[PDB]
């Protein structure tokens, strides 16, 4: 209990409280003030950040006071109430994460793909419902004293206003643990593993080419040096801006002035990728290699025709022969031994991998909408990494009470507590939240 331990642990607990509060009001302020961040996914994130803000203000400081003082100095009424809020916050967090997982599944399986089927009205209704049901399953078994144990060590701690050690009967510690944590966790891990499976299997040429070519609504110059716009649409071979601006207006049918809209860029991208497949079926050297290939490897060939041209890809006489004979790794080395690989290495390696593996693993989490699914997977993933050891030691204590000490029980609970401050830092992955944070912090 040395002076450097109590002050040392006192400082880190104080910093943990500050990092949780600051970080979460930052997230709540960002979604409430910036319209770009006003989505149904972010509505569940503000629900998650609220529980985290309640954690850092109402549970973590009183928990820190219980460790340093080695006793409870807030009475028996605030003891039960503090514990009830604590349980409510963890239940609401995992259930909102479960709701996000389900919402993301219904979105990816819908033709909208990355848009939720829920409106903002029903999303709010879903959010207050998790808090009403969580509030009922968290406050009622504690206020009614259904959680209470019948052994001497327990009953004496309830009577003492100095004690607030969570003593429970084996029935509450199993029922509340599976209903408030294990059931939403199992559903979340099973449902969110499917959203990752869907995102990868549903990858097509349109998403693949948006990864490789990108999207720039303004007229720019590519790696080759020629003028390009939208998703890899070459305008002219002429090194003249007005020459490229003239051929731009002729493609849309209006005075563009060099600026294009998403509707126009997508329309131009659709006819471009259609011209790429049209050229393959007309070219005598590319037509049989296309028929021999599979749906995913066909996209890799279309991609090559989109970038280099129909006659360009027909030059790989050896590589095309290898693709028909289905000698993927032997095709890869010849494709590596090219000017195309030297000029665009990050793009070529992905297309070459797609020919080898015959999967979308090279284009794994490359799309902006996929990064958003990865970020949400990290939010869910760290939560279970932080809470699972505490919830495992909780369902082990019921079978054998002497197997684990009280010192390791609080430590694993605090591993779950520090999670409440990680979520805001994980949102820095999104550029929308990054731009929001910088503006609110005035940097
Ligand atoms: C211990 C108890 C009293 C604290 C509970 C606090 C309640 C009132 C808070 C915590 C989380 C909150 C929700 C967080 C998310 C949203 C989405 C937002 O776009 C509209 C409001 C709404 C729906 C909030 C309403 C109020 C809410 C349910
Ligand atoms: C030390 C940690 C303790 C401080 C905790 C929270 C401060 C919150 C900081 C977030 C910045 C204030 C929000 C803001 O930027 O203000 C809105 C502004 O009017 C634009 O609309
Ligand atoms: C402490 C409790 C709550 C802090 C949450 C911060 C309140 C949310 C920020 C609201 C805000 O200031 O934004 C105004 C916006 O312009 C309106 O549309
Ligand atoms: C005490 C904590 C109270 C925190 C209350 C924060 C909930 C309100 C909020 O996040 O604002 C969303 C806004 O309504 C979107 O338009
Ligand atoms: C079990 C978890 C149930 C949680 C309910 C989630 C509801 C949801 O996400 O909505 C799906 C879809 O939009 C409905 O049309
Ligand atoms: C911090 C490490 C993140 C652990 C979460 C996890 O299990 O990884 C799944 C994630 O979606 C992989 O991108
Ligand atoms: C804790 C000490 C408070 C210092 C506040 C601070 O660091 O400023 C916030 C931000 O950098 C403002 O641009
Ligand atoms: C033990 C103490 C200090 C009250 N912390 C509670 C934990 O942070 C999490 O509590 C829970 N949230 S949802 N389900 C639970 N539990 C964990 C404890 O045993 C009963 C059910
Ligand atoms: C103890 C209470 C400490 C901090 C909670 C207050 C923080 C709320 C600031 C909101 C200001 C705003 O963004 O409009
Ligand atoms: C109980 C299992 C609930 C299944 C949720 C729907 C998502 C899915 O079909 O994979
Ligand atoms: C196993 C325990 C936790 C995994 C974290 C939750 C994220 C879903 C997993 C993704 C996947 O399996 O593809
Ligand atoms: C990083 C998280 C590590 C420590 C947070 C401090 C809480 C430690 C609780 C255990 C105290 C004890 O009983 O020894």
């Amino acid at each position: 209990r040395d002076e450097v331990w109590v002050v040392g642990m006192g400082i880190v607990m104080s910093l943990i409280v500050l990092a949780i509060v600051f970080g979460n009001v930052l997230v709540i302020t960002a979604i409430a003030k910036f319209e770009r961040l006003q989505t149904v996914t972010n509505y569940f994130i503000t629900s998650l950040a609220c529980a985290d803000l309640v954690m850092g203000l109402a549970v973590v400081p009183f928990g820190a006071a219980h460790i340093l003082m080695k006793m409870w100095t807030f009475g028996n009424f605030w003891c039960e109430f503090w514990t009830s809020i604590d349980v409510l916050c963890v239940t609401a967090s995992i259930w909102t994460l479960c709701v996000i997982a389900v919402d993301r599944y219904f979105a990816i399986t819908s033709p909208f793909k990355y848009q939720s089927l829920l409106t903002k009205n029903k999303a709010r209704v879903i959010i207050l419902m998790v808090w009403i049901v969580s509030g009922l399953t968290s406050f009622l078994p504690i206020q009614m004293h259904w959680y209470r144990a019948t052994h001497q060590e327990a009953i004496n701690c309830y009577a003492e206003e100095t004690c607030c050690d969570f003593f429970t009967n084996q029935a509450y510690a199993i029922a509340s643990s599976i209903v408030s944590f294990y059931v939403p966790l199992v559903i979340m891990v099973f449902v969110y593993s499917r959203v990752f499976q869907e995102a990868k299997r549903q990858l097509n040429i349109f998403e693949m080419l948006r990864i490789d070519e990108g999207l720039r609504l303004k007229i720019y110059k590519d790696t080759e040096g020629y003028y390009t716009i939208g998703i890899g649409h070459l305008l002219t071979k002429s090194p003249s801006l007005n020459a490229a601006k003239s051929e731009l207006d002729k493609a849309i049918g209006r005075n563009t002035n060099g600026v294009i809209t998403k509707d126009e860029a997508e329309k131009l991208f659709n006819q471009d990728v259609d011209a790429a497949v049209r050229g393959i079926l007309r070219n005598a050297k590319l037509k049989p290699v296309y028929d021999s290939l599979d749906a995913v490897r066909r996209a890799a060939l279309i991609n090559m025709v989109f970038q280099m041209g129909e006659t360009g890809v027909a030059g790989f006489t050896n590589s095309l022969r290898m693709l028909q004979q289905k000698r993927w790794d032997e095709a890869a080395v010849n494709l590596a031994k090219s000017r195309w690989y030297n000029q665009t290495p990050n793009r070529a390696k992905r297309v070459i991998t797609t020919f080898r593996t015959g999967t979308w693993d090279a284009y794994k989490f490359c799309l902006k909408e996929h990064k958003a699914l990865k970020t949400l997977g990290i939010i869910m993933g760290t939560f279970t990494l932080c809470w699972l050891p505490f919830f495992i030691v909780n369902i082990v204590h019921v079978i054998q009470d002497n197997l684990i000490r009280k010192e390791v029980y609080i430590l694993l609970n605090w591993i779950g507590y520090v999670n409440s401050g990680f979520n805001p830092l994980i949102y820095c992955r999104s550029p929308d939240f990054r731009i929001a944070f910088q503006e609110l912090l005035c940097l």
